[PDB]
């Protein structure tokens, strides 16, 4: 089997991407944030504290003839940005882009943190990291991809995120028309439960490529590119007037600037992030200070190849017995 679904930016900055997901019978379609940095499929629901729901579409398990309470199971998750959610668990039929999994754990939120409530466009998350990170207790549950894998034509999914435009998540096949050149594959460590890999270096604009190993994770659920402070300083040094602002929370730059590109290495291959992808707009409405899309990972404890990096590539998440990642230009 295969599936293919369009993923759409939630706003004009590509802060996140939402993909429609069919849950239950009859289908209830919710728009979920596909997150290769986590492993829970959780949704706003009829059980979510009413004051914490503000415009999201909810899953109502009592209206699904295939929903079953997973007795005794609870979940609770905290994300790298400080947000969190928790609740109980149902199993139900879940379909993405025509690919159906029966008996998928659907984690129904009883509580969500304020950042989720305040984002009316995201109805929940669909985790695509390794199932070892799933938070359901006392019986850990499998991700949608883990459940689908054996049925897929090939045990892979691909992320093709758009810049200021929709893109595609495919399951079970590699669309050879969706990228240019060849896909370069690189080794993955699953020891932390992430799609963790090692970039071979970077360049700023038209500058020389610096060969250096940068361990990090491919994370579709993180907006920005978080790299070591040395790398980030080298980038922003090429933007007149850019500086790190402790009060804003990262590097800012004059909105009048033209940003240089940023290149990262995948083996001997190179992925070029155009400068425009690194502009996250005014820090507050009407400001002439703009927020940068490349930020330091110091204090996060891991480097993160988030959407800024991934949307410059066609990315293969190869879930074979020994997983690997592939990157192609597009």
């Amino acid at each position: 089997s295969t599936g293919s679904a369009t993923t759409t930016p939630i706003d004009s900055l590509d802060d996140a991407y939402i993909t429609p997901v069919q849950i239950g019978t009859p289908a209830q379609t919710l728009n979920l944030d596909f997150d290769t940095g986590s492993s829970d499929l959780w949704v706003f629901s009829s059980e979510t504290t009413a004051s914490e729901v503000d415009g999201q579409t909810i899953y109502t398990p009592s209206k699904s003839t295939t929903a079953k309470l997973l007795s005794g199971a609870t979940w609770s998750i905290s994300y790298g940005d400080g947000s969190s959610s928790s609740g109980d668990v149902y199993t139900d039929t879940v379909s993405v882009g025509g690919l159906t999994v029966t008996g998928q754990a659907v984690e129904s939120a009883k509580k969500v943190s304020s950042s989720f409530t305040e984002d009316s466009t995201i109805d929940g998350l669909l985790g695509l990291a390794f199932s070892t990170l799933n938070t359901v207790s006392p019986t850990q549950q499998k991700t949608f991809f883990d459940n689908a894998k054996a049925s897929l034509d090939s045990p892979v999914f691909t992320a093709d995120l758009g810049y200021h435009a929709p893109g595609t998540y495919n399951f079970g096949f590699i669309d050879t028309t969706a990228y240019t050149g060849s896909i370069t594959y690189t080794a993955v460590s699953t020891k932390q439960g992430f799609w963790e890999w090692t970039s071979t270096g970077y360049a700023v604009g038209s500058g020389t490529f610096k060969s250096t190993s940068i361990d990090g994770i491919a994370d579709t659920g993180t907006t920005l590119l978080y790299l070591p402070a040395t790398v980030v300083s080298a980038y922003w040094a090429q933007v007149s007037g850019a500086k790190s602002s402790s009060s804003v929370g990262g590097y800012v730059f004059p909105c009048s600037a033209t940003l240089p590109s940023f290149t990262f290495g995948v083996g001997s291959a190179r992925i070029v992030i155009p400068g425009d992808y690194i502009d996250f707009g005014p820090i507050s409405t009407g400001s002439s200070s703009c927020f940068g899309g490349i930020q330091s990972s110091a204090g996060i404890g891991i480097n993160i190849f988030g959407d800024v990096a991934l949307k410059a590539a066609f990315v293969v998440f190869n879930g074979a017995t020994t997983p690997t990642l592939g990157f192609a230009s597009k």
